[PDB]
């Protein structure tokens, strides 16, 4: 059965966690679906991320599938953070308009997983949101070298290889399989699973 929200919120539904962000322009409409399933669309936002996944991250092998509609700047990506110290993280395995994260990304090096070739970079966000208020801290990411929507993402391989070039998680917070946008439109419609 399917549970629309347009405000910002976290829980669990139909056994999986979820998060769902975003400030203030704009819409969208975060539909939670049976399972591991959730719809997105958003229209006239200025920043957003959401998805289905686990309340605390872990080396967990994490697999989804589905469609992603993002002609302008969005990104497909298993997404989380840690505390101590605080990181966003990023596996994007696809995006819109632009390739993230840009010349605020330093390229640390590639890593082999899944199939697929993951360039490594960090960024900094600096007095930005975050899920202790605004803060300044590190993301890691690894994006794809091209797009695929679908498929496992062995989250070990990733956290190895950025722990490799000296970037150190925390301890875990949560971790989903998102949908991100950025003063952008489209939608998402995305099934997450473990093991
Ligand atoms: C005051 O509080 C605050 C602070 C921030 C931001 C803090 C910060 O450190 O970064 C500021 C800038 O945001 C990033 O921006 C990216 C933006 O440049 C990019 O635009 C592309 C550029 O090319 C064009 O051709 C594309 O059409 C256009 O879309 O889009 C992505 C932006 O970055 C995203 O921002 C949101 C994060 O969640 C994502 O991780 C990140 O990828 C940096 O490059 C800085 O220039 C924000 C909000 C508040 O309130
Ligand atoms: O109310 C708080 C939320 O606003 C916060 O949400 C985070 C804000 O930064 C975004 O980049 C994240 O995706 C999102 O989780 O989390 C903590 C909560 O108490
Ligand atoms: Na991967």
């Amino acid at each position: 059965a399917q549970t629309c929200l347009t405000s910002s919120q976290t829980g669990t539904n139909n056994g999986f966690y979820y998060s769902f962000w975003k400030d203030s322009p704009g819409t969208v409409n975060f539909c939670l679906q049976s399972g591991g399933r959730y719809t997105s669309n958003w229209s006239g936002i200025n920043n957003w991320v959401g998805g289905k996944g686990w309340q605390t991250g872990s080396r967990r092998n994490i697999t989804y599938s589905g469609s992603f509609n993002s002609p302008g700047n969005g990104y497909l990506a298993l997404y989380g953070w840690t505390t101590n110290p605080l990181v966003e993280y990023y596996v994007v395995d696809s995006w819109g308009s632009w390739r993230p994260p840009g010349s605020d990304g330093t390229f640390l090096g590639t890593v082999n997983s899944d199939g697929g070739t993951y360039d490594i970079y960090r960024a900094q966000r600096v007095n930005a949101p975050s899920i202790i208020g605004n803060a300044t801290f590190y993301q890691y990411w690894s994006v794809r070298q091209s797009k695929r929507v679908g498929g496992t993402i062995t989250t070990g391989n990733h956290f190895d290889a950025w722990a490799s070039v000296g970037l150190n998680l925390g301890t875990h917070n949560y971790q989903i399989m998102a949908t991100e946008g950025y003063q952008s439109s489209g939608s998402s419609d995305i099934t997450v699973s473990e093991g």
